[PDB]
């Protein structure tokens, strides 16, 4: 089965590799023409030179998948794609778009019979040999047409045991992809996956910090009562490892964290300045609009904010106040 | 090798059954003879009826494991194990003891030459099959002598693929045990293990709730701006399922969360009040003394408190303030 | 001078009665006739039953205060104030309008040349006497005209000793009112006033809660039950904190009242509403990358007090029921 | 009546001075020579430099106030006062002592017949003119005996209007001093008083920072609707406006107003914030008691990050963020 791909980075590319390698004709493209050549020289991949050439080098109805950076670069492509496509022609979007962005786009497209499918792509610099968890939202037939594509790019049921409970047969979710519901729905679930990520990383991270500083009763701000109760130097890299078998906080993020600490035992190569792509933020904003109390996820987000010195004016404020006493 | 076990509840019973089956001689004891009785028929196992009999039927040096209710039961046992065992003997506290409490137990035992190993014992009841992630603190030699036990209850390297970065032979951590350091350091890492568990769980929970209520535009206090954006009926169980492979948030908790949501889509039959160990509190008290920002871990802990209504006077003070300045009624 | 007024609840009515005693003419109206009845008797207060009767009663250029429930009911009165007014007419929105909806309300009255003064009104149900702290936005010159209103409902400088370093002439700020900037800027500052108000309330509430359970030893095992044997008299700590302490505040003063009436705050359920300004502040904060754990945590505590954690508590229970 | 003082920092002194004017006989001391000179040339004072000389210069039964640094030093001085004083006497520890320590100090001092009164003292430097909020614990009768000291060094009912509902005659509460209960009760309340301080300061600061950055729609995460965030607010004037007829009227607003008046970008100030320890204890009492205190505890945890104590954790996130999504740590602006 045949596909389009606008935008080719660390992701939009490694998509098309396990698309070909599975058994799919893929027809790639980009803005900076470097990415379109390297791909075109591998199994079942051809690098066109415009959005029109791609639609013409595909089967009607046409699947066309956009993994370009989010914001106004996404919007221009979708209002270009509008003129360069026809009816029956579904339009997957697997970049980090705000579920609400999708609402205006899918109206501009559902005008000219062009369909949108909001895709929640995750997996990263593993998603090629491990598969890319997708959370697709839109029309039920448009979805069904592409379902081939999605299975090829998911990790597949094999990736982990089936659910102690699922007797009978084996549904989308099990392999690693899901019609989440209508327009937005796709990206919405990706937001919250990211919410939980921040939360889950922060939990490990806070606990590891706790351990790292267990020795504060040797390293001698309040006057510490009971410095004998803080005399421990913890092999943080081994503690990370030990928790990998037979405990509860078993997780992919500890596996990576057990790596990163095997390589770099004091994570020196990282400064502290933690960026946030914006999906943490829209999860937090969702919670506040829904009246869902989410202090754990929203406080993981606020810790990143603080790690980039965005607490600055509040900190001057507190300093300026203490002086006045 | 040969071993003693005081306390035969679910946990202490299953350790002996992992140990005996893995070729270890296990002398058992409990307060409850019928409980002692259960571990007589079992291969390589043997009941007693006092702490002196125990140490007469155990070759010097002895290694006695204590798996009993934490606090003044752990203490009282250890206090007689000081009159029962001789010099050079070792006591394993696998219990859920406060590391600060191990600092008192260490000194009260080395005043009759008895080494105190503190073992932090995780896993649950799966641990009899899969093994118990262990965390052991105290004497480097006492550990070394007693290590064949820890290796045996441990899940073992087989349990998870080796870490990309571990070139060569198989280190103690990879078995699922570790000499974490001096006395108390096993219970300490164990504490923080639980803190993390509270954080990871809360992160999923809050997450699932944010899906649960995406439908908040459908039903219609704060005037929800742009309600049309919140009009989804999410299949939470499938969403939990799909994340299981190809996501970043893949975990044993997410697995259980997917099982739990399969059997009961809306968790309709479940409690709503969430209790807390105390390891979760200790972690938060640790983090404050060291000057470690632990907003995520602590706020998971205090979420638990708020679910047992423990935030109620605070709530009454907010409502009281509100009436004063705004004439605001409660709905 | 001469002023409109649409909505006569515990605020807008008590605004009028303050506006009056400082020699202003007021043209009241609210759905309920009985609402517009009571007022019609009070000084300089005129009981119409039509928006058009209202705008005919006013000597151009007009200025009309809108104090109605936020959301649709606010939009409804503003749309219909477009056709009820001409040009050079100022619309003072003193209700609890999301600043984003102020922008929409402004363009929609810039299409009849009607100035919007979005005014963040503070002070609650003490404001008839004590005055209302006010945070206005939109046009420098529309503000300029309405100014002598805004000083009347405000508390005036005399409400509190001048800031050390405040030399010379009493500024708008010091009188208890201020022009914050363009449209919205008024309701945006007020929004943030409420975010801070949530955090100050919660700071005291959580503190009182710690004292109330400091007797915890006399009833997750507690190490050292001898350290938790104090039965604090919360009414009296509240009152001692009023004089000579860092934490003196109006909210401490009101807390102190409430504990003198009700020492266990028995008549309050603890199910605590939030009216939207706390939420909009926390969204403003997330969008600007400003870390606000202390404010947002305080909001999340009101949600939890209404069982809005219920599904998550269920998830955690269901998880525990396995491992 | 007549009163001993040990320790003469920014606090020890200003109680002496306030009492003398209130008409009490002060006897003083603090190691440093010049500090004992400075107090000896004022009304009803008497700068000594033995502790034995001080208990001579005082008449039994006596009242000594202690205002030396918390921990080692304050315990040192209580041990030594166990010899120096005699039965029926009274110790006022007004230091930033931990309530758990007052319970040891009350045992020691009882095994020589003396009474401890623990006094939680607030106010700051303004308390010489204005007075100090005292929160006192200890033996009911030793309070009655020392009450006149407390009543003098407190601001008195005159400092604020009477609470509506307070009938009739002035309760001590209303003076700004309170017997909070038995030994420690006083320091404990002061402890929580400080937690609340952290909570109110954070709430003002986070607010100021939201105002500060309302301009972000003119100046990573893509910002939806940046037409929304185009405000350049006057933080010094908003701080000032809020002081009259609002809900967040407080001292700390008053101070923040002054600070922003002197310095409207707080540009000279560090943005590394200390905590003293009452805040840490308040957070730990709350955890011990199953009292959810996320607002106080986060105000606390916001100072720790302000001192790069979130360092390792941040590295862990950047370590995680790399491994999964080859995410790049963006440079230091």
């Amino acid at each position: 089965m045949q596909l389009g791909m606008i935008g080719l980075g660390r992701m939009g590319a490694n998509i098309v590799r396990r698309l070909a390698k599975g058994g799919h004709d893929c027809v790639v493209y980009d803005h900076d023409p470097d990415a379109v050549k390297a791909m075109a020289g591998e199994d079942r991949t051809t690098g066109v030179a415009s959005l029109r050439e791609l639609s013409q080098r595909l089967s009607a109805p046409r699947v066309v998948w956009v993994m370009v950076p989010a914001g106004n670069i996404t919007t221009a492509v979708i209002e270009e794609l509008a003129n360069t496509l026809e009816a029956g022609d579904i339009v997957i979007d697997g970049g980090n778009t705000y579920y609400r962005d999708d609402l205006r786009h899918e109206k501009l497209l559902f005008k000219k019979g062009i369909h949108l499918l909001d895709c929640g792509t995750s997996g990263g610099v593993w998603g090629r040999e491990r598969g890319y968890c997708l959370m697709i939202g839109g029309d039920g037939d448009a979805f069904a047409r592409a379902e081939p594509i999605f299975a090829t790019v998911a990790p597949g049921v094999a990736a982990a045991p089936r659910t102690p409970g699922r007797d009978g047969e084996v549904a989308p979710s099990e392999q690693g992809y899901l019609h989440c519901g209508p327009c937005g729905s796709g990206h919405f679930v990706k937001m919250v996956h990211n919410g939980i990520e921040y939360g889950m990383m922060a939990s490990l991270a806070e606990g590891l910090n706790i351990l790292r500083n267990a020795d504060v009763g040797t390293r001698v701000t309040a006057p510490l009562p009971n410095p004998e109760c803080y005399q421990y130097d913890f092999d943080i890299p081994e503690v990370a490892e030990v928790w990998r078998r037979g405990s509860v906080i078993g997780s992919w993020l500890l596996d990576l964290t057990a790596i990163a600490l095997r390589e770099s035992p004091d994570l020196a190569e990282f400064s502290g300045r933690v960026s946030d792509s914006g999906e943490g933020r829209w999860t937090a904003i969702a919670a506040i609009d829904e009246g869902v109390p989410a202090p754990v996820l929203t406080t993981a987000l606020q810790s990143r904010f603080a790690s980039r010195d965005l607490d600055d004016f509040a900190n001057k404020a507190l300093s300026a106040m203490r002086k006045q006493f």
